[PDB]
């Protein structure tokens, strides 16, 4: 299953 998807958009590229 899934573990856990995290909200962590690095803007910053």
């Amino acid at each position: 299953i899934l573990p856990w998807k995290w909200p962590w958009w690095p803007w910053r590229r």
